[PDB]
């Protein structure tokens, strides 16, 4: 059902080193459709090599050194493909990870507009060269300079597979880097047909290499490879923590993009199928496996009896199914690793004392595939794994809340950090909550709207740094001041001898 | 000689929990003269608890969520009493860490100097404050707000003991963080004196602390702790590697700002006085005690034998003495242990098969004190430890070339990437010199001249991240998009349940 590819290696099609391969398993049916390379350290050194020899090849003027202009060419060109092939990706998409096909449809437009966007950046990138700095001596003068940081090492997962891998690739390709992406081993299948559109766009050699492979394997040796500049990463907090220690005793620099338990509040003074909507949207899109998703209800006592039953009514409302199937709403779950996962959290928060208001079980009409109902959970305590641990499945908790000082105590009572949601007709409010919750992004009367224009990141256990918006391109380039002393007169600190 | 403080903390003077101290060293003299708080991580904690508290107190409003003009009042004012206090504060730094009382005295000017750029860049701040974003959807409306990331530990070298602790504070406290301060247990005179300039200024209790102690016992539990939101560290590559290990398991952010072997290039068209002195400024200004020193000079075949004997008879010209003395030009190194690191370095390169062309040896008019001549090491091989490691004393080593792709091969041979130099009447030259080596900063002319209005940072094994400049106060902030649905409309994607 899925192409057969190999590991993409300075511009060819690669076998892996070891013969070895995985299965690509369809989460609706739980069938093998096909198979990916199990990259290992020897393939992730080729194309370390590659990308390496790529960035240096002819002092770096076919690429590396080469105008803004030149890279916008082919990151146009590669987004002018991807809409060419947009039904055939977003099909392999919804295959590969289980996603409903409108979702990846949207992936796909997102994955063109990145493209769009940083192609700009690149071209952008032309008129900050040697930028100059006003120095408090006219004896001086300074410029600086923004050149790629290097062969970049670049690690995603699998809820946006393509999407997840343009968001490190766009940037880092127009900041004029070179490099090595280790995509998600769950769904592989869109970043190798990017590798088919590079070749086909005939981007040079060498200058994005793909291996695939599970993370121990390819990703880990990738993370501590000592010719990497670094290492951009998104995935769980528990990784996220190997990634950093892994580059430590090479002080090498890494961006930490990582999990999440977002809340949102909703406040009495609402439009409830609005609030509603918003809520399952921040919760059970995707299928769950949102990293921002906003996965702790913080719902006012005055309007939470009438809430929790519109929501169970709206829940029950999404059609579960194939996600090739017309006006699909909830798809699978990716694997059987992540149903498990989902499974056993479910059953912990029944054992803690938590009440299921709906779902936390299979849809009647679905016996096969990772398929798990839209799920409500109330009677939550701030103690329960449930409230602490991010679960990644299409599950939502809910807590209740009497004051503004209880929804921001609540919202902030978590070691995460990557997003949070205010929903309430009374601006004031909104902004005083935009405030004081503690997160990279704060949505304003909905959840989940995610801009490539706007800077993207976590504080606190959701990781550092920011992805997107117009510092993106910064995050792969390298600083160098360039200081000119521009007097005839010597120095005089030391007295001559003569 | 040097004043008896403690701890800095939540606004008050506090001994160390534990009561003990550390010795003030005199490099010049060997000579015990005073003492220092031994903190433990105790004293951290309580540090860290008060930067917290402070950060947090009336929703930030007093400080941190405060306008910027009104944390630069308090920036301008430190700045005021430094200049006010400047001989005396230039006086300690040379009796603490050695140099020379001209170098002090600069220093206490930069000191001055970056407190104001960062006020300024403290009142910018309100400017840059909910910036607009434009979204290619009309339903929608994004601004963006740069917050302070929170409670910031700094840990500093004893090189410029109060300038390097300034180079921190300054834009922490311009992006409206709280910190905590380590500085070295070698030079910490001065930056006790900064927590009495705070006081007498009124800065808001909790906002800045000062923590002394020895790196493992102090610094360590501070780069470490779960309520530090950021470790922004100045120090060597070993301790770099830590730093980074320490923070791993909390996912904590860190900017590391690591030691060097930067290379200068020196081309056979050049005024050879005026190039000489750059270079010997380059690698024994601060008595050799430079992050980014010019410690591999590369040297143009045609005038290298006429460069090393003018360089020796400028080295041989440099006034060695107690800093204080009127007209040094070079003090003591730091410590004992430093001074033996340094001795151990010049004897190993003797050994390596390496010509000691000039000095390796204390002064024969100076019995007392860490002094060591300006050195010059040639005939130098890649292989050499000399080459390779960073000395961090008075010692140049030398290495001849004859072409352009070779002296780039030789600039470009380290696993540092701090700084570099290049010296040419030639200025297309110079401009691929400063294009081909592999560094944050590279001179043109010159080597060493550092302005806080530049970004500063290394890279491979000098670390990562820039500190100055524009962009030094955004290490200290962290980036919020507040993005707004706009539209009545419902949104959509779900269908309202209408069934039977
Ligand atoms: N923008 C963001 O912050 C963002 C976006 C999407 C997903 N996520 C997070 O990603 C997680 C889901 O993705 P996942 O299940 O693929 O995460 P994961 O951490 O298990 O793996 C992510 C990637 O890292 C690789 N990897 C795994 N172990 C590794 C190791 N030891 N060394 C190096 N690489 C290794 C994997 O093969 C994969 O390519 C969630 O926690 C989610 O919140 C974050
Ligand atoms: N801008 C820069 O890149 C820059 C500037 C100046 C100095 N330096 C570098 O600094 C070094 C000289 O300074 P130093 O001898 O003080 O360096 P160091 O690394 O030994 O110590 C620096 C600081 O870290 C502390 N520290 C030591 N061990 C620690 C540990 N285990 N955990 C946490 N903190 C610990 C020390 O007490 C001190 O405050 C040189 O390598 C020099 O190149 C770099
Ligand atoms: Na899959
Ligand atoms: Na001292």
């Amino acid at each position: 059902m899925v192409p057969l590819r190999q590991l993409f290696v300075d511009g060819e099609w690669r076998p892996p080193a070891q013969g070895r391969r995985l299965p690509v398993v369809n989460p609706t049916t739980e069938a093998h459709i096909g198979e990916i390379p199990a990259g290992t350290a020897e393939d992730v050194d080729a194309a370390v090599a590659a990308a390496r020899a790529a960035l240096k090849r002819n002092r770096g003027r076919d690429w590396a050194r080469a105008p803004g202009a030149v890279r916008a060419k082919y990151l146009r060109a590669i987004a002018a493909k991807v809409i060419e092939r947009k039904p055939e990706l977003a099909k392999l998409e919804a295959l590969d990870c289980g996603k409903p096909y409108d979702e990846a449809a949207w992936d796909m437009d997102d994955v063109a507009g990145c493209f769009e966007y940083f192609a700009d950046q690149a071209e952008a990138l032309d008129k900050r060269q040697n930028s100059p700095v006003s120095l408090p001596m006219e004896t001086f003068k300074c410029h600086l300079r923004r050149e790629p940081i290097g062969v970049v090492g670049l690690i995603t997962p699998w809820n946006y597979p393509l999407l997840m891998a343009t968001w490190k690739i766009a940037p880092a390709l127009a900041a004029g880097c070179t490099a090595v992406l280790k995509p998600s081993e769950l769904a592989s299948v869109t970043c190798l047909e990017l590798a088919d559109i590079c070749k086909e766009v005939g981007l040079p050699s060498g200058v994005l290499n793909i291996v695939t492979g599970l993370g121990p394997d390819a990703g880990a040796p990738l993370s501590a490879h000592p010719d990497v500049d670094k290492v951009a990463f998104t995935g769980s907090f528990e990784t996220g923590k190997k990634i950093m220690a892994s580059a430590a005793p090479m002080v090498k620099p890494v961006t930490l993009e990582l999990g999440g338990k977002s809340p949102i509040v909703v406040f009495d003074d609402v439009d409830i199928d609005k609030a509603v909507e918003w809520t399952l949207f921040g919760c059970f899109w995707t299928n769950g496996q949102i990293c921002s998703a906003t996965s702790r209800l913080l719902i006012h006592t005055k309007i939470a009896k009438k809430f929790n039953e519109r929501m169970v009514a709206w829940a029950k409302n999404i059609k579960v199914s194939d996600p090739l199937e017309e006006g699909c709403r909830l798809g699978p779950v990716v694997s059987e690793g992540q149903y498990e996962k989902i499974k056993k959290f479910i059953s912990n928060a029944k054992s803690q004392g938590a009440t299921i208001l709906t779902g936390g079980v299979r849809p009647a009409h679905l016996e096969k595939g990772f398929f798990i109902e839209p799920t409500i959970i109330t009677d939550i305590t701030t103690s329960m794994e449930i409230w602490r641990e991010e679960v990644f499945g299409p599950v939502l908790c809910v807590k209740e809340f009497s004051t503004e000082d209880e929804a921001i105590e609540l919202a902030n009572d978590t070691q995460y950090g990557l997003a949070g949601a205010v929903i309430s007709g009374d601006r004031e409010r909104c902004q005083r909550l935009s405030e004081e919750i503690d997160a990279g992004c704060i949505w304003v009367n909905c959840s989940q709207p995610c801009f490539c224009q706007a800077p993207w990141g976590g504080n606190k256990r959701s990781g550092f740094g920011r992805e997107l918006g117009e510092g993106g391109i910064d995050n792969y380039l390298s600083v160098k001041q360039v200081t000119e002393y521009i007097s005839d007169e010597p120095w005089g600190w030391y007295q001559s001898p003569s």
